[PDB]
């Protein structure tokens, strides 16, 4: 089977595991335990970082035989092509490309913060920006069932992850956007997702580990 | 024709203009002003940011008829598909997907620094990592003429921008990687490239303007 390499948290892998499962992909996971604090030791990673034959060594990685991939987005695209979950029209391709890029921006923004020693201080002015963040996705999706269109695609995976993460962070963040809650429910409804999601293996959380300001566990 | 919206800067637009030209695109520009120190005023942008009918309001943007694309990479990709500047084989795509993601990471890395209040201190430390970064590009590239393979692709535009920029920051950063040095010369060679670059409407510098801790002009 393929090997998926990542740290011991939800993270950037949330959408990959969700993808793999959805597609019934055959895979094994390769969990990297990060040392504790202070340390936060990454030796277990660092010790093989350059020994896996990775183009630009990183976490997460997917090894599918001779095929060695880094860059979560890359990993995603790779699995999308494999299972045909890319946009089928230019329109769709564009929507997915914007979305893919957009999720990362927002993901990064949150991440940045939860790892900001000075959290508490900014943790409020930050929450000031979420409704706009959310409204963006809201207007975009509009009435479509899926982010690219009528057909589910890989970016739904990313979209799902991101929305869930904000929600989780700011529980009300979605009350104003019913379309967005419908989506969450619709993705959660995909038959292979519900089981997986109720699985012992499955760790809804936490995108973030020990190093975290909000959720250091 | 097509319209391109950006900040008086080079930044994210650099790869875009380069591709726009390469492909002989016919387009107009809508340049916006970034208020100064302090201020760093973007009224205009802000006065209209919400009036363009764009999906995720942002700079830059490219309007091509019905087509309104935000996110620089999406922009890049839309132009790539249009002129067949994408990877053609599965292998070419992976390389492309990887490099693209990799370039942005690296760009952000440098931008974050340039935008850090504690830049002077951070700098030396940041310098220390260059070789490694550079190294991965060099090896990933190996002996290929282009990042994805035998033919120029959009990622070449990404890569050149970024390599050109690290090279200005750390003029020696490349001495140990001649494939890289060739790549730069070779990229600058492309007929339509030299052509545009020689032109009077070409802006190399800088990636960052005002705010910029490094390259504030
Ligand atoms: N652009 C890349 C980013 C990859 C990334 O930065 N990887 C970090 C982990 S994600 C990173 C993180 C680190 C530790 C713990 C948690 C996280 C995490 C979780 C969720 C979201 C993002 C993060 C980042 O801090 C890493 O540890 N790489 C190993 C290395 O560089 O040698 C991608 O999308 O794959
Ligand atoms: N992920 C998006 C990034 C878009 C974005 O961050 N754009 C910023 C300007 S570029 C941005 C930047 C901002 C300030 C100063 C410098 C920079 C910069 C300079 C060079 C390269 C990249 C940047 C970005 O950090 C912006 O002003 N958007 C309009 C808005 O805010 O509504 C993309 O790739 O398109």
């Amino acid at each position: 089977p393929m090997i998926l390499g990542y740290w011991n948290v939800r993270g950037l892998t949330h959408p990959i595991r969700l993808l793999l499962e959805y597609t019934d992909s055959s895979y094994e996971e390769k969990r990297y335990a990060m040392g504790d604090a202070p340390d936060y030791d990454r030796s277990q990673w660092l010790n093989e970082k350059f020994k896996l034959g990775l183009d630009f060594p990183n976490l997460p990685y997917l090894i599918d035989g001779s095929r060695k991939i880094t860059q979560s987005n890359a990993i995603m695209r790779y699995l999308a092509r494999k299972h045909h979950l890319c946009g089928e029209t230019e329109e769709e391709r564009i929507r997915a490309d914007i979305v893919e890029n957009q999720v990362m921006d927002n993901r990064m923004q949150l991440i940045m913060l939860c790892y900001n020693p000075d959290f508490e201080k900014q943790k409020p002015e930050f929450l000031k920006t979420i409704p706009e963040k959310m409204k963006l996705y809201s207007e975009f999706l509009g009435k479509r069932p899926w982010f690219a269109g009528d057909k589910v695609t890989y970016v739904d995976f990313l979209a799902y992850d991101i929305l869930d993460q904000y929600h989780i962070f700011e529980p009300k963040c979605l009350d104003a956007f019913p379309n967005l809650k419908d989506f969450l429910a619709r993705f959660e409804g995909l038959k292979k997702i519900s089981a997986y999601m109720k699985s012992s293996r499955y760790l809804s959380t936490p995108i973030f580990s020990k190093l975290a300001q909000w959720s250091n566990k």
